[PDB]
């Protein structure tokens, strides 16, 4: 699984679970294309986004639908989504886990690259 | 001084000098518009942005050239950028923050809206 | 002012407003001394904390009284405070902000050392 | 496993290997006792701290030993540690994940509390 997102709740102190993830990647015309989508499990996680295979040297970018989230619990928040940008595999495949810390006017991003 | 960004650099404890921030307003085809743009100051800080007058209710990106800063410091980043995407609502008087936390593998990002 | 703290709220999207801080500085018998102590401003800053002269290098914890303040909310907070533990060193003349970001089950801190 | 502690790295990208975890528990002479203590694995996982019969209600500090960790890596950075504190198990018997993503100025923390 060389993508893997996750996504948690600093308000409730859980999972952000049934949150929508949208990937795209940068074509050779400079657009976005879709990539892959999902949403989080119980466990604030989405797995099998793509495969090796599928996911080569590219600029990608994560949506993660957090204004969605927040409205579903009775919360206006501040941003539309959170974005992750990033160049993926341009010293070989990687795998890649973007994680998130939602609060209503607040976000954390990171990733964990591995070998 | 309706929209004022801050970078903090959470590597060296320090503001986040001449870093290049790009203000984007999305058109009625659903595409980005340049807006305003300019480098924060030795403080970490972009003034003078737009206008109470120009500042209208809309979807506005904020985007913050990190991978440039950390190339800059002889760091080897992970993000292309950091996106901060928001509307704007005129719900009374407001100044928007958006101040953003940066790492070379994680940012931070939050909104101060005051009256 | 040798030393200021800066506090923002990630659920409001403000400024933590009347959030009491309690300064302490490590004694020889490796206690917490208390140093200085106050509450936020409508700006979420609290300064005049110390002097130049009294803020000499040693330990201090920086507690801010989060529990408190998610309590004058209505909501229910994780943590029974935040605390910042950090040793300041002369190397130059130098100002230290202390700033934490607030949510109900997390927070963020960072510290920004000027000349 | 009731207790766990999860620390990521900014810097790199990765697990946080090797990180110190200290946990105490307050007594009733209101001084903070040894509780339980160990070390981020591969994967910058800590679990096996302690036991559901042993976790009972109180108040827990965890201690994180960021200043050891950075400084074997060859960064002098800002913080002593990283102390989260909280009341555990006050309406019965919860799971707690602590998160913790450093930088050398900087750390977040969040909690994870499941039933
Ligand atoms: C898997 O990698 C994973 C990651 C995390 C926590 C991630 C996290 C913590 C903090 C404090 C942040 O600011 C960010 C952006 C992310 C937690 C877990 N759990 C819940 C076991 C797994
Ligand atoms: C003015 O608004 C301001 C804000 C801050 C700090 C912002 C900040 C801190 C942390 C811990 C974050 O995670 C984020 C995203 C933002 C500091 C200052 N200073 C430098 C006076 C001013």
């Amino acid at each position: 699984c060389p993508l893997m997102v996750k996504v948690l709740d600093a308000v409730r102190g859980s999972p952000a679970i049934n949150v929508a993830v949208h990937v795209f990647r940068k074509a050779a015309d400079d657009t976005w294309e879709p990539f892959a989508s999902g949403k989080t499990s119980e466990s604030g996680e989405l797995h099998g986004l793509t495969t090796e295979e599928e996911f080569v040297e590219g600029i990608y970018k994560v949506e993660i639908d957090t204004k969605s989230y927040w409205k579903a619990l009775g919360i206006s928040p501040f941003h539309e989504h959170a974005e992750v940008v990033f160049t993926a595999n341009d010293s070989g495949p990687r795998r890649y886990t973007i994680a998130a810390l939602l609060s209503p006017y607040s976000y954390s991003t990171t990733a964990v690259v591995t070998n």
